[PDB]
């Protein structure tokens, strides 16, 4: 009914209103810091380094930042042997844009290079989206299938379908929390040399397909990766992403039959 | 069957290796050359200014990057007076999140904005899939009554039903590339002041909900933007999602028949 959606809506702008007032609270407090901290840093370096005229720092500062929107880090001349357009880091942006990860650490800078984005997202998402309705239909297949065998069993136990329905749903959410954003997390905390928080943080960013590109997994300079590294992070974007999808389009279908009904 | 499901995945890989090789030809060369430019520009400030040692450089530009990183630009003091966490752009970041496009311009810096993060994301995503289902059940509502009004007329005039449908798809298709992605491209295009392409790149980036965040509406320090722009935009994405999601319902609802 329209009624709930406009009722889902109030919710929805509540929850935005809400949500921006907390991470306000948070993050204006530090934002605020380092907008301090630049203007010092900025006006000592001047000050320390006199023979620098406040326009050279300027114009410096500009040629370091043009670099790294182009991705290219301002840092260092060794750096400059680490491709981010090589076939493996092409084929993981490829992926990105297919998943609507969209992760930002890298993005087309040329005019083509962003035309060809344009067109390769266009027809890419669509055909991501058949692959995770294909995993997502065999998953929840077998999804099914459990569910019907503790549905027989605690029938007997006098419990309704929606009870069994609602718990099976929550251990299969569990599951997938530890298999799929538990284990990973710890994996990247020893791997990518993460914190605790910051290893959940990336996997919850990656499988949600937020991708604010702020934690990428292989791509430190620093450390050196193993050529099975990015395609086995894909892989399990892939399958992690598969999961979630055959739970969603589980519950959805069963939502369907209740609007019907 | 799993055979298909294997058939499609090779077809995906097959695309992410002809996509990978394209940007490569496309990007790389440019890449290649701003490698070089830094490297110069750098050995140069170092050469004009002998006062300044290598590593004092390093440290600068490490404080300029750290600052650009938690969102404030290394460039003039006076953009000192423009907040990314205000109640209005702190609505769009939290819309961003829920509508999964996650710009990466700015993002949560404090241990514990990322730790709400997570949160507000976890509980936020399904409540706009909700809101986007509930816009998309109610407006293809609408568009099949509009298509059955068209079918009545034209089944008298000796037209298929999937001739009729196909038509009508591709006008209703066109008519949200007017609305929702030609003239909203041309609003930022004036607004944000960017070029006819990274407009229209940017309104397809953030629809197909990718959100890069290498250009954002709303995002830039120096443009004094109203206090209705930054809510607009993120209605103008509710819109426009919730639009193209009610003609893909509407596809996948004759699909099933
Ligand atoms: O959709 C999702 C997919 C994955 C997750 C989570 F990362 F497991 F939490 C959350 C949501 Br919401
Ligand atoms: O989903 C989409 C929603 C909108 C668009 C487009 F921006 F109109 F092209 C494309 C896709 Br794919
Ligand atoms: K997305
Ligand atoms: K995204
Ligand atoms: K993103």
């Amino acid at each position: 009914k329209w009624k709930t959606v406009v009722a889902i809506f109030v919710v929805v702008v509540v929850y935005l209103v809400t949500g921006g007032l907390v991470f306000r609270a948070l993050e204006q407090p530090f934002e605020s810091s380092q907008k301090n901290t630049i203007a010092l840093e900025k006006a000592e370096f001047l000050r320390d380094h006199v023979c620098v005229s406040p326009q050279e720092l300027e114009t410096l500062i500009q040629h370091a930042l043009d670099a790294d929107n182009a991705g290219v880090s301002p840092i260092g001349n060794s750096s400059n042997n680490s491709s981010h357009w090589d076939l493996g880091s092409a084929f993981f942006f490829a992926g990105t844009v297919i998943t609507t990860i969209g992760y930002g650490n890298i993005a087309p800078s040329t005019e083509g290079g962003k035309i060809f984005c344009i067109l390769y997202a266009i027809f890419g998402i669509p055909l991501f989206g058949f692959l995770l309705a294909g995993i997502g239909d065999q998953l929840g297949t077998i999804f099914g299938k459990s569910i019907a065998r503790v549905e027989k069993v605690f029938r007997k136990k006098q419990v309704s379908q929606t009870k069994i329905r609602v718990i099976s749903t929550i251990l299969f959410i569990l599951a997938g929390c530890i298999v799929f954003v538990t284990i990973p997390a710890v994996i990247f905390k020893y791997i990518e040399g993460w914190t605790a928080l910051e290893s959940i943080y990336f996997v919850v960013v990656t499988l949600t397909t937020v991708g604010f590109g702020d934690f990428v997994a292989g791509g430190n300079a620093g450390i050196n990766y193993r050529e099975w590294y990015k395609p086995l992070v894909w892989f399990w974007i892939l399958v992690g992403l598969a999961y979630f999808a055959a739970v969603l389009s589980m519950i959805g279908d069963w939502l369907r039959v209740l609007s019907k009904k």
